C-alpha cells in the first residue's frame, strides 16, 4: 500500500541500530510507527521478511551508485574511478551498520547473513570481476579466476579502514582516501599487467 | 603485583557483561573485594584500567605470534606467519575486545587507538622490519615497508574475517592453505625481482 510502510523500514531500522535485531520486536516496530499489528503484518508477514525487505532495497541502492567500468576511458582510471565509488559507499552508508546487526545475531540468522553477503559484498566483487574479463580479453591484464582477481582488487584498496570505522577511528579526507586507492592500485598492475 | 590482578579480571568481567560506560569504579571495587581507596592508588581512573587490560592483553595475543626468520626461507616464513594471523580470525580472538570499543561509539577514541596500535597496527609493524630483512637480502622490491606489510595481511585476510563474523565461515585446514597460497601468490608476482 503507502506512506506507512516506508515509515514502518525507518522505525524499525532505528531500532535495529540500537537495539540489535533480535531485541526489537514486532509489538515495538508497531507502536514506534503508529500502526496496528494488522496493518505491519500485512505489508510484512514476519521481523525476518521486514530486514530482508531493508537489506535487498538498500544493496540494490548502493549497487547503482557504482560505475560500470568501460575500457574506453583508460585501464587505471576505470580501476581508480570504482575504488573510489567502492569506499565511498563503505563511509556514507550502511554495510558497517548491517554487518554490526547480523553478527549481533551470533549465527542464528544465517539465511538473512547470505542474502546480505549475495545482495552486497558479493554483488560488487561480480561487478569488478566482469570488467576484469574484458581488460583480460583485451590482453592488458593477466590472472586465473576474475573473482579471485576482483577480491584481491577489493582487498587491496579497502586495507583496515572497515576496522578503523567499526573503532570509531575512521577521519580520512578525500586525500587520503586517493592515496589508499594509488596504493592499492599501483600494487595490484606490479602484480597482473604483462611484464 | 599483589592486588592489581585481581582488580583487573574483576573489571574485565563487568566491561564484558555491562560495557565500559555502564561500569562504575564503585562495582569494581565491591567486585574484586578493595576500598576505593587501595583501587585509585593502582588506577588514577576506569581510563586507566581500560588501558592496562588493553596493552595487557595485547602483548599476549602478540606472543601467540611467530617472528618470521628469513632463514627458513621466504615463502615458509611467510606461510607460518600468515597461518598462524588467520587462526586469530578463526579463534574470533579480537572479538570480544572489539565488541566492547565499538559499542562506545567513538565516545573514547585515545582507548580506541591504543587497542588499534597495540594490536593490528603492531602486526603490520612485526611483518614490516621481517620485509625490511628480506629487501636488504634482495629477494623482495617495495617502496613503504609498511605499506607492503599491510598488502600482504590484505590479500591473506581476504573477506575471510566478514564471512566469520557473518556466521558464513567454516574453514577446513586445507581451504586455509588455499587462501594463503593465493594472497602469497599475488603478493610475490608484484614483489619478487621479475
Ligand atoms: O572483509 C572485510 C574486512 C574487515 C576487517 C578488516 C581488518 C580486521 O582486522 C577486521 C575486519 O571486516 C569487514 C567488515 C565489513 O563490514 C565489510 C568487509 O568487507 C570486511
Amino acid at each position: 500500500a503507502g506512506r506507512k510502510m516506508d515509515i514502518v523500514i525507518r522505525a524499525a531500522w532505528q531500532l535495529f541500530l540500537e537495539q540489535g535485531f533480535s531485541a526489537t520486536s514486532m509489538d515495538a516496530i508497531a507502536k514506534a510507527a503508529g500502526v496496528s499489528k494488522a496493518t505491519l503484518y500485512a505489508y510484512f508477514p514476519s521481523k525476518e521478511a521486514l530486514f530482508a525487505s531493508l537489506i535487498v532495497a538498500e544493496c540494490e541502492s548502493l549497487q547503482r551508485d557504482l560505475p560500470v567500468p568501460k575500457l574506453s576511458a583508460g585501464l587505471s582510471e576505470a580501476l581508480r574511478d570504482f575504488a573510489r565509488q567502492y569506499l565511498h559507499t563503505f563511509i556514507h552508508r550502511k554495510d558497517v551498520a548491517f554487518v554490526r546487526i547480523i553478527a549481533n545475531e551470533s549465527g542464528r540468522f544465517p539465511v538473512l547473513a547470505r542474502l546480505f553477503y549475495e545482495s552486497g559484498p558479493e554483488a560488487t566483487i561480480r561487478r569488478l570481476a566482469q570488467f576484469l574479463e574484458e581488460a583480460r580479453a583485451a590482453r592488458v591484464l593477466e590472472f586465473d579466476d576474475p573473482m579471485e582477481a576482483a577480491n584481491q582488487f577489493l582487498s587491496l584498496v579497502r586495507g583496515e579502514l572497515p576496522l578503523l570505522i567499526v573503532l570509531g577511528l575512521s577521519d580520512l579526507t578525500e586525500e587520503a582516501i586517493e592515496q589508499e586507492i594509488e596504493a592499492g592500485l599501483k600494487f595490484f598492475l606490479k602484480a597482473c599487467q604483462p611484464r
